[PDB]
């Protein structure tokens, strides 16, 4: 071991790896929870280092876990517990954050650490907009992360995360560290070459060539108006989301993924909808997926609880005080205008009301919405000897679910000090954070809830992937082993196996 931390030392320098348990501690500790023991944290300077890293954890026989950012909400980006069958290395790609502009911007080429705030800003001056916002994007999510988890931001036109074309290290049945390069970029024949093309900027257009596979999500925009459908729009263990880098939660080293931009978004309005009659959003949303010629950017719902919690805009404190239900519709374009004159005709008879944002009502409205999770770790630690942790279920519900907003069986809801409600409303993925009372089984509470859910045809992580919070689906176990045989990087995800080869 003294010499594998010096070879590592070697390849990376000094400065770029961490072993002392209370400098590694900021990578082994997962965002809402999740905490694990680690031999060692390395921080890759170029693709071609993290080659020769993960080939140097490949022949130790160390477990490999690839970090980026680290705002996973399920633990699983952190090592989970100490009891893995050998020592476990945590790969952190951050300082691996250039990130190349194919043709006008079309597509680009994101890199281990490249982050959505990034991509967000050199796609700007090019008119061009990224194919996720989630939540974290302000705290540096990363593009590739996003793409391990089959994220879903708010916009509702782009599906989960997901190309077909990407570069990535796969350690197969035999054990051996092989990369796989279908990017469809040509690239060279060995890692040197081709990982060196990359890290030098040498790439050009005549390199790329455009053969048909799906750079992004296409026609989720078709999938997610069919109302009247059984099963929901997207969901951590969608089989047709998961492709190689697409989902693989870690399975595989991603060192680079070629993705899909979209044409930048004429001219945006938030109209901020309040309501107390759940079934009042049920109707605009159906109505808005079946009639509208415009599909919205982003609706994301959000219930009061969860807003007083999170908590100012005097017309929100308004609205909050008068409406238990809010969506936060933002149309773009045409939609506007759509969206301004049927809001204007449903509310003279249905019982809520809206307004339309001035800039500032609107970002920070937004601003609000995002920062809901925080909220609920936050209100935890301030009430920690009185309630215990936070239950927090993600889940995507049928199409045509008819009642999205949850009435619990009354001995479980009396269980409860509070129920934290928010999501993306058109893609009817809620995130549900429960404060329980002292002295519940969170555990048996949380296995009735599932209960429930899988009762209403729901499928539940919907966006945040299964970590190790919840049990991995046949689809996805097939999938993970598939990527990774011999079970070495990241093992456990989904409550599988964490020995070698499996
Ligand atoms: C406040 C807040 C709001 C959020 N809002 C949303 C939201 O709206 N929608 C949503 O879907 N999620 C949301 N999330 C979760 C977030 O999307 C994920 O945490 C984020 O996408 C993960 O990106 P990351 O860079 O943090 O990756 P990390 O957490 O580091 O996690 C990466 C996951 O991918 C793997 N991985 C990372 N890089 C690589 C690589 N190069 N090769 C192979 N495997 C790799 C890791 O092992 C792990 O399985 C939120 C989280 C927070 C804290």
């Amino acid at each position: 071991n003294k010499a594998f931390l010096n070879e590592l030392a070697r390849l990376v320098g000094s400065s770029h790896l961490l072993t002392d348990p209370a400098k590694t501690a900021r990578y082994r500790k997962g965002f809402r929870s999740g905490q694990g023991d680690a031999l060692a944290v390395v921080f890759p300077g170029s693709l071609l280092e993290l080659w020769r890293v993960l080939k140097a954890c490949v022949t130790a026989d160390k477990i490999i876990l690839m970090q980026a950012a680290n705002t996973g909400l399920t633990e699983g980006s952190t090592p989970n517990g100490n009891d893995y069958d050998r020592d476990v290395v945590i790969i952190s790609t951050l300082r691996l954050d250039k990130l190349h502009v194919l043709g006008k911007g079309e597509q680009v080429l994101a890199y281990p650490g490249t982050t959505l705030y990034s991509l967000e800003k050199a796609l700007k001056p090019l008119g061009r907009e990224p194919h996720s916002v989630i939540g974290s994007s302000c705290i540096g999510a990363s593009v590739i992360g996003g793409i391990c988890n089959n994220s879903g931001g708010s916009l509702v036109q782009r599906g989960p995360a997901y190309t077909e074309m990407s570069l990535f290290a796969r350690i197969n049945e035999d054990g051996k560290l092989t990369l796989v390069n279908h990017l469809g970029i040509d690239l060279g024949e060995t890692p040197e070459q081709i990982l060196s093309k990359l890290d030098d900027d040498r790439i050009k257009d005549d390199d790329v060539r455009h053969d048909g596979r799906h750079a992004h999500d296409y026609d989720y925009v078709h999938r997610v108006r069919d109302i009247e459908a059984d099963t929901p729009a997207r969901y951590n263990a969608d089989p047709d989301r998961l492709f190689e880098s697409s989902g693989c939660a870690g399975k595989l080293a991603v060192f680079a993924v070629r993705l899909d931009t979209f044409e930048a978004e004429k001219n945006q309005q938030v109209f901020y909808i309040g309501t107390n009659q759940p079934e009042v959003l049920t109707e605009i949303r159906r109505h808005i997926l079946a009639n509208f010629e415009n599909l919205p950017v982003a609706g994301e719902y959000m219930h009061r609880d969860i807003y007083d919690i999170a908590e100012l805009p005097p017309r929100m404190k308004n609205w909050r005080d008068k409406y238990e239900h809010h969506l936060l519709l933002k149309m773009a374009g045409d939609g506007v205008g759509e969206a301004k004159s049927w809001l204007v005709d449903y509310f003279k008879q249905a019982e809520g009301d809206f307004f339309v944002c001035t800039p500032e009502e609107g970002s920070k409205a937004f601003l609000h919405r995002f920062a809901a999770a925080g909220a609920a770790i936050r209100y935890q630690a301030v009430h920690s000897d009185e309630v215990e942790d936070i239950l927090a279920l993600d889940i995507a519900l049928r199409r045509n679910d008819t009642e999205w907003y949850e009435h619990l069986p009354p001995e479980i809801d009396s269980q409860l000090v509070h129920k934290l409600y928010y999501g993306h409303f058109m893609c009817y993925v809620f995130h549900q954070d429960y404060i329980v009372k002292k002295g519940v089984d969170v555990h048996a509470l949380k296995e009735q809830m599932l209960e429930l859910l899988q009762q209403r045809g729901a499928q539940y992580p919907a966006e945040h992937n299964v970590g190790h919070l919840y049990k991995a689906p046949e689809t996805l176990q097939k999938f993970y082993r598939e990527n990774d045989p011999t079970n070495s990087m990241n093992p456990g995800i989904g409550k599988t196996s964490k020995r070698k080869n499996w």
